[PDB]
């Protein structure tokens, strides 16, 4: 059956759907199609492409109001790097607070850690009942479960400005450097290439926390 309406969706929307490079990218939702007890959502992306996705693989082009984001929510998020932007899944790991300065914490479905605004965050409209359920990766997918279903109950590692520590990279240990501190998150030097990534303080890439 084709359908025009479904729960808060409607035909025309302005939409994200996920591409098969794993990004995010506006389009219209054109065409609401039931197969079965399921439901199938077509997309027109502004650039190129049409796909007929599942509802978790698209996203509200408007922003959650803070009350309905909680710890686990599945959301699309711009992640900023300082020379690229990229809209990517991820999970809600901490809401706004004096501690974090009022910032939203996503864990993002390749295991990379950002806080974002509430401007910078969209809901996906039909997540798993179980919100990690549909992470790619085996490893990034048991991590967001225990944490979630643990919280707040969340080991993390001190670390200060200066202090040189083992940081994992493709399975192995490097020399680098605590740049800076951020809430629970640590920018981290690595020495051989001087590239600096922000990693969650409670992630087992940092050897404190691996050994802790
Ligand atoms: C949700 C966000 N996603 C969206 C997909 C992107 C996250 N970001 C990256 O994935 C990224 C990470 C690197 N990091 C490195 O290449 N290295 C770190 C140090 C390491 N070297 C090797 C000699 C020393 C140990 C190399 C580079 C570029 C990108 Cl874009």
């Amino acid at each position: 059956e084709n359908l025009y309406f479904q729960g808060d969706l409607i035909v025309s929307m302005r939409i994200l759907g996920k591409k098969r490079t794993k990004t995010w990218h506006k389009g219209t939702l054109i065409a609401i199609q039931t197969v079965g007890p399921g439901k199938k959502y077509k997309v027109k992306f502004d650039n190129k492409g049409k796909s007929l996705l599942s509802g978790n693989h698209i996203a509200y082009d408007y922003h959650p109001p803070a009350d309905k984001l909680y710890v686990g929510s599945r959301v699309v998020a711009k992640y900023k790097d300082g020379n690229q932007v990229w809209l990517y899944a991820g999970i809600v790991a901490e809401t706004p607070n004096v501690k974090n300065k009022l910032r939203f914490l996503i864990f993002f479905d390749d295991g990379y850690a950002s806080y974002v605004t509430q401007s910078e965050l969209y809901p996906i409209c039909r997540p798993l009942k179980k919100t990690w359920e549909d992470i790619e990766d085996i490893s990034c997918r048991d991590f967001i479960e225990e944490y979630v279903t643990a919280y707040p109950n969340r080991p993390m590692v001190l670390l200060k400005s200066g202090q040189l520590i083992k940081t994992e990279w493709e399975g192995t240990w490097w020399k680098s450097r605590v740049e800076e501190v951020d809430g629970s998150l640590v920018r981290i030097l690595f020495l051989d290439d001087k590239r600096c990534e922000w990693i969650y303080r409670g992630s087992t890439r940092l050897e404190p926390m691996f050994s802790m």
